[PDB]
């Protein structure tokens, strides 16, 4: 009999949550209806009937409780003593502040639908219990001496959160009203009502893509906690920055980001020790039903992949929700892990203006009709419990009244009225600490050449790309700045050239190089730090933190590195909706770096192109740089302007992938220590040799490694007649400089744009349009010179991609 | 209080034993690892303790307590909790032959060519004996074929001993570890046969997972099998194999695993096998992922996942035959976690203990699962001396036959419909079930679309229908399908109408399926609301347009600015797919398209990029103007005999734009026309002649140019719509505009930013093109922008103004 009682507790424990009163609506009418003598005999001695009790009321009311899933039995363990105890009645001055919290959310939503029309999509009304359960997350974090709430959330409620949660005035909110304030960032100060403590509230920018920001908030987070020395790379671990992230339903089962966000929560490069998940769960996507939706039971079910512990709450019970919200915070800090919170409730209206959701979902919207909202909900229960009397009933009405009045009157009132070039003796110390190796370290015998190249190329030159880049971000760190460098297995590079982390041969211990270069020669700190990670294998979610972790702390230096740019149309919509068109959409400023592998070497259309012709496309003057460089110094500059300007703008680069090993693309120490970024560059026998430029009655206008090959065949012929210019940047397009090299060549007859990449990619459809546009008397008469338009970035075969190169080189000498 | 430490035990075991359970090859991890005599309700704690520890703690980490049905956890915990009976020797021998076939082909494979070591299955060669039990297994089942979808690694491995590819068609002339391949499977102890079949895939990892499932579906809705079927065998099987650090990375993975149990997207359950190799190219597991497994992702849906370690491939084997008879029995997803090792560098470049020494001086100790099993069966006394020296020479044998096969091989249409058509899918609209009760609102749709079909004005989103029902009629499959397709986002369609009383389902255009005379016409109209997914539902329906190309397969976005959110299978398979593999698409995109005032992310498809992507016969890409030439491409489309997919730049406003209606005489007696003049000068009285300036444009933009003609009687403007944008009717334009021969000027007009629209590319072409009819061609539109427009309705009312008074300027 005592294991059947311990079968029993188990059954509650685990599928309890089945049966809890969780739904307002009661649309599942067989979700409840599917010894004695045993209730009195005790079974810590308790008899079977308060066991019982117990259980009901922790796991079969209005909180239905997943936490079994768990892998940690001390998890597990910190809920069951928190959620299996006879909790202490919330006193009246609280549940007159919940109250006040559904008054102030429902004035908020009869205003926005009574003053303005198309308010309906934003309707937050059956889901006003989201108030006051975000101001106990946010009370519960001011509680434990927290610094900052970061929320992400779509676009339902948000105005509403604006004015009730981040505190933004009814003036600022609603000054010249209409749409693009529902994509807006925002901040604010919470001060606690029964506490002395504060915290800092905001709310970042998003596009109408759902779950899209979900990455970017995890970033922006993690770069205030880097900033404010707090968890991972912080010397305490209160990760006292806290994402709350908002979501709907629908788009939390559907989109893939989630779970690519979800996966990060733990790891050492991403963690933000735990975020507070809210799912505003109103059982409905626009007319689809959750069945249409998703193919398990919750709607949060995806959280389980990193066992999260899920609460699925009563919307209807306001109490039972700020409860929970308080928990969740307080498993977070304990744990450093995520907590979601599954609250279901309803949408009163139809989704838009063009809706009437009884068309395709009757019986929801027959059951929603008979339905009273949260406030008057909990109004009525209060009075009925006894725990106000009808006078306060009458004041907590007059409360609704007169914030309704205030935004209404509020509103009336507002309609009535730089060089980059380094000194030899810093290429020397970035060498120098690549053989600085901790005491006993054990190096890689393949690794060890490396090291000593790097400290030879630092004091005797011909400086290969790869050591070029890590002089670039090296001198950064030595000048104060932050660098944070990560992508799929960047730490040593996917051609086996970064060595930006070397790994001890019997212990497997970790040393970073550029990181002694963060201590002065005195021994003092710079303020600069190196973070290098690799990635987990995400496109959508690593582009997303990193341009997130740029937009938290704008004085870092950002780079993420794609394995191959093939693999960036994972994250299309990070690209589209954050990188290209942040800053015109939102005023949202981002620095981040975009490194992506590219050029035509046979190995087939996914290790070939970082699709140069989707990025020009994208491009529209002053939201990104772009550029795909030919020589180590001029990376090297390339990186040092970009982390020195003083200008918030993404970077997109196309990087090498065998050029990183090409003898002719290394540079002098002199082109680090004596020049800066060139947008445009000649050949070095014009520059420095013995060439004549007046010999010159065809010109070759180029990017990238091609130059080299179209270089080789112009030595073996010694073609006089033909001289090569590359455009290192992209965009914007160097017009002046462009101009005035071209000017140097007065006996051309014709120019030709020469690339690798099919006629229908590469620079050639923007180049072809822009360049005879921008500069007619230099340009009229542009023809190109390139592989045919495919379909595909290249040829599947490296047999056909050799004939197709030697094409191009033989038709630019012919 | 003893016999209730036992039930907690017997508990424990069940749900966390897998966390003890010897399922690392490699033994990595460190840390990882009375009164018996007693009996207990009546068996001996000893022996209760032992069946738990074989079943949980052995070789097989079982991870089912989390399933939500106890018929399931009860159908596992009977199989598991069990002595199972030893393989016979013949079996055993039998998975010896699979591991000496697999081992050989890899031997081959690094010495006989350069540039290989990247699709090396060494340290992993228990995936081909368990992917041959899983197809066995299938063919016990009496199922009718595997569809296998995979990445690189163990591809052409699995060509030869799993699909059965014939070494003279797999070595023939990268491209191969790409391609499609189908066979048949012959069971070795059986009678029954299946087929085999691999899809194609990209480099992009786990971007075919979706792929396959719209694969399976299309091919079980053919065999009249599972969701669509008359039987529940659901009888062709998705087998998908992953890598550990995708598997966890790869956000399509959990969009996937949403479609599982949706009804219109459920293939009856996916065996699942992750190469969990315990490594992703230098990057280790806690870099990778924040769960214990990278195999937790599939706890989301209840899916039962077992970890089995790869150095035992009877345990392996078995595990294959149970994830199938679940399957059987559930309809639903198993997931095998292969716990194995990669020998070699992930590529040529690659020593692999320069970043992971530690498990490479490990993996330096290990001798394969092959020379493990032939040893461990003599270990075992299963095998004789004679027969582990007999299956060394069966190793030697297979390694010089796919050596000396290789050298032998290096040695040697009208779409018009009669009125009558028209009529009887007006008719339909009306043709209510017995008692069925229409929702007030939805009534004057259905009776509006009876009056349209008998007396013209025919609006979009019924020439949508005239064209699917047309087609039904015809005996065509119409799969249709995207978020809220059902009604239509802008409430425009109502393909499934709802009973206000009941909440019953009506498809007015499924009546078309059975002709006037009773029989059926061999169409069916498949419509879905889908998931909030982009990413897997539009490779879903990629996916099933390959699976059965005989279907006309639909896909809209809810606005086109989320097909981004799609990329990868854009860029990957439907632009890319015919030229890369040879493999076919006719898949249709319909993406809500144009400049109305409600933001960046409620107004553009980015044309742009399709005809950026678009290369010589890839795609067809339109922006249709009216209902009836919408009704003609589809058509077309539908019955051109050609598998090509279709992008289609859709209306929204324009839905109820009162001037674009068709009359009945467009539909029953014209075709689809890829360029459009004026109806004033093809029907009316306008004199061609007095043209000075022609305007070229394309969708909506045409109704508020054609109003500001008419309110300005501008007879020297005229206004020429290109309906089809890709591939450029070439011809057709240029016949169009020799009937202007006073034309002075002319300008391409569009809604669209300078750097988005069709201006980029026809800004480019149409003078390269013709240029005797386009030298000179200017641009009017919105100036460049970062985004594809305002975030403001005003800002976007004044732009619309500035564009329309300059091209009458
Ligand atoms: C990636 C992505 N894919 C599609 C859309 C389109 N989409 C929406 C909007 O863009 C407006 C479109 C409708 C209109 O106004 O005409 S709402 C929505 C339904 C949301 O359901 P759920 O999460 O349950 O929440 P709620 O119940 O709280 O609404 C979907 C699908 C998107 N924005 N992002
Ligand atoms: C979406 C996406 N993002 C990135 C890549 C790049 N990527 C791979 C290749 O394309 C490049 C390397 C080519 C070469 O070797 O020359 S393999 C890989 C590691 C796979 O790990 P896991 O799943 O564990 O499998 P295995 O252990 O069995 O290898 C990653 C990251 C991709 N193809 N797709
Ligand atoms: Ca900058
Ligand atoms: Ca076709
Ligand atoms: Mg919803
Ligand atoms: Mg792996």
């Amino acid at each position: 009999k005592n294991a059947r009682v311990i079968e029993l507790i188990a059954a509650y424990r685990n599928r309890g949550h089945l049966m809890a009163d969780i739904d307002p609506l009661r649309l599942d009418n067989t979700r409840f209806r599917s010894t004695l003598w045993d209730l009195d005999r005790e079974f810590q001695r308790k008899k079977l009937r308060d066991i019982l009790s117990v259980l009901r009321d922790a796991y079969c009311r209005h909180v239905g409780v997943e936490y079994t899933h768990i892998l940690e039995p001390e998890q597990q363990r910190w809920i069951q003593e928190r959620v299996e105890t006879k909790h202490d009645k919330p006193t009246v001055a609280e549940q007159k502040y919940i109250l006040s919290k559904l008054n102030a959310a429902e004035a908020f939503e009869t205003f926005l639908q009574t003053k303005y029309v198309g308010q309906k999509r934003f309707s937050l009304e059956g889901a006003e219990t989201v108030i006051p359960m975000m101001d106990a997350v946010i009370d519960q974090c001011a509680e434990h001496g927290l610094d900052e709430v970061v929320i992400a959330m779509p676009h339902r409620g948000r105005l509403n959160v604006l004015a009730n949660i981040v505190g933004k005035p009814y003036s600022q909110i609603f000054s010249e009203f209409e749409d693009v304030k529902y994509h807006l960032g925002a901040t604010g100060t919470y001060i606690q009502m029964f506490g002395d403590n504060d915290i800092e509230v905001s709310l970042t920018a998003n596009p109408s893509h759902l779950e899209a920001v979900d990455p970017v908030l995890e970033g922006l987070v993690r770069a205030k906690q880097d900033l404010l020395d707090t968890g991972e790379e912080g010397s305490d671990n209160r990760f006292s920055v806290v994402p709350l992230m908002l979501h709907g339903d629908a788009a939390f089962a559907g989109q893939g980001v989630v779970a690519e966000t979800l996966n990060l929560a733990l790891l050492r490069g991403y963690r933000t020790g735990g975020t507070i998940h809210i799912v505003v769960n109103n059982q409905i996507g626009f007319t689809t039903a959750p069945t249409d939706s998703r193919s398990s039971e919750y709607c949060t079910d995806v959280a389980k992949m990193i066992g999260a512990p899920i609460f699925h709450v009563n919307g209807d019970d306001p109490e039972a929700c700020a409860w929970v919200a308080r928990l969740a915070v307080d498993f977070r800090q304990a744990f450093k892990k995520d907590v979601v919170i599954d609250m279901l409730c309803y949408r009163r209206r139809g989704h838009n203006e063009g809706d009437d959701p009884s068309m395709t979902q009757p019986y929801m919207y027959d059951v929603i009709d008979t339905k009273r909202g949260s406030r008057k909900a909990y109004t009525e229960a209060l009075i009925g419990r006894g725990d106000i009397s009808m006078k306060e009933a009458e004041d907590a009405l007059r409360d609704y009244q007169g914030q309704l009045e205030r935004v209404f009157n509020e509103v009336r009132e507002l309609e009535k009225h730089l060089a980059t070039a380094v000194d030899k003796a810093m290429l020397q110390r970035i060498g120098d600490a690549h053989l600085a190796l901790p005491e006993g370290f054990t190096v890689h015998p393949r690794v060890r050449p490396v090291l000593e190249k790097r400290r030879e190329m630092a004091y005797e030159g011909r400086i290969d790309w790869a050591f070029a880049e890590l002089l670039a971000l090296g001198s950064l760190i030595a000048e104060g700045k932050l660098v944070r460098l990560s992508g799929q297995d960047t730490q040593r590079g996917t051609f086996t050239q970064r060595h930006a982390v070397i790994v001890d041969r019997k212990t497997g211990e970790e040393f970073t190089p550029l990181q002694l270069l963060a201590t002065n020669p005195d021994g003092t700190p710079t303020g600069g730090k190196f973070l290098v990670y690799n990635s987990a294998l995400s496109e959508f979610a690593a582009v997303g933190f990193e341009y997130g972790y740029s937009v938290g702390n704008p004085d870092a230096m950002v780079l993420w590195e794609a394995q191959f740019g093939d693999f960036v149309n994972g994250a299309q919509s990070i690209i589209d909706e954050f990188i290209s068109s942040g800053e015109a959409k939102w005023g949202q400023l981002s620095d981040v770096v975009l490194l992506l592998p590219h050029g035509h070497e046979g190995q087939g259309p996914d290790h070939t192109s970082g699709r140069i012709e989707r990025f020009l496309q994208l491009w529209a003057e002053g939201s990104m740089t772009i550029a795909m460089p030919s020589t180590p110094a001029n990376y090297f500059h390339l990186l040092r302007r970009h982390g020195k300007d003083g200008i918030q703008r993404p970077l997109i680069v196309f990087t090498p992938k065998s050029m990183l090993r090409n003898k002719a693309a290394v540079s002098d120490i002199r082109d680090f220590t004596e020049s800066k970024f060139r947008s445009v560059l000649e050949e070095p026998m014009y520059t420095d040799g013995e060439g004549d430029r007046n010999k010159v009655t065809r010109l070759l206008l180029t990017s990238g490694k091609i130059y080299y090959e179209l270089a080789a065949r112009k030595a073996k012929e010694n073609r006089e007649d033909v001289a090569i210019v590359r455009i290192e940047q992209l965009a914007p397009l160097p017009r002046r400089r462009l101009a005035e090299t071209l000017d140097r060549y007065p006996n051309v007859k014709e120019k030709f744009w020469v690339q690798e990449e099919p006629a229908n990619q590469g620079a050639w459809p923007s180049f072809g349009l822009t360049l005879p546009e921008i500069l007619p008397d230099h340009f009229t008469g542009l023809k190109r010179i390139s592989r045919r338009a495919m379909s595909a970035p290249s040829s599947g075969s490296s047999k056909v991609h050799a004939v197709e190169q030697q094409e191009i080189l033989d038709t630019a000498f012919g």
